[PDB]
């Protein structure tokens, strides 16, 4: 049993809902919130700016100095820090970015890396502002983790299009 609530269940394993993930996170405080990272860990916009600011910046501080001792992450990779007041870590993970042209295929090796964490809050990868179909990264996710992920779905209208059309 665990904290998570109001989410609709897909599979035995994958959990959605319509939820703001920086609010989802202060109020599950979850043991694992993912981030939408990229390689430079450069918390500028969408979820990663959003959980970014929820902590005052110090996402960005830490990630600053993991960046200067490690260098980019690879597409398709990720890292395990602090999750600051949001969780107890964060794990960053990089989706391709399909506005600047990364290949689509890695999608599955970005969902791969939640598969080292029994439960986590996260977002659906390489959507928003990385370009790629959410009804199709709703399906690689689905197919790929095989531990207990719970979705947060910012947009309302996507939410109820990622439902209607789940098969
Ligand atoms: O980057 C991707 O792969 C897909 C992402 C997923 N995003 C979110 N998902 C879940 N909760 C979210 N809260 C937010 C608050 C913001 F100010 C901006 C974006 C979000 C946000 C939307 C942008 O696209």
């Amino acid at each position: 049993v665990n904290s998570f609530s109001g989410y609709l269940k897909l599979t035995d394993n994958v959990y959605i809902k319509n939820a703001d993930i920086v609010e989802e996170a202060k109020k599950v405080k979850p043991t694992v919130v993912v981030n939408a990272a990229n390689v430079y860990l450069k918390h500028g916009g969408g979820v990663a700016g959003a959980l970014n600011k929820a902590t005052n910046n110090a996402m960005q501080v830490e990630s600053d100095d993991y960046i200067a001792t490690n260098g980019p992450l690879k597409v398709g990779g990720s890292c395990v820090l602090s999750g600051h007041n949001l969780a107890k870590h964060c794990l960053h993970v990089v989706g391709p970015n399909v506005n600047k042209g990364e290949d689509i295929q890695l999608l599955k090796s970005a969902y791969e890396n939640f598969n080292q964490h029994e439960v986590l809050l996260a977002p659906l990868l390489s959507a928003g502002i990385f370009g790629a179909d959410p009804i199709h990264s709703l399906r690689v996710c689905v197919d790929t983790v095989r531990t207990n992920v719970y979705l947060a779905v910012f947009d309302k209208n996507l939410y109820d299009k990622l439902v209607s059309s789940f098969l």
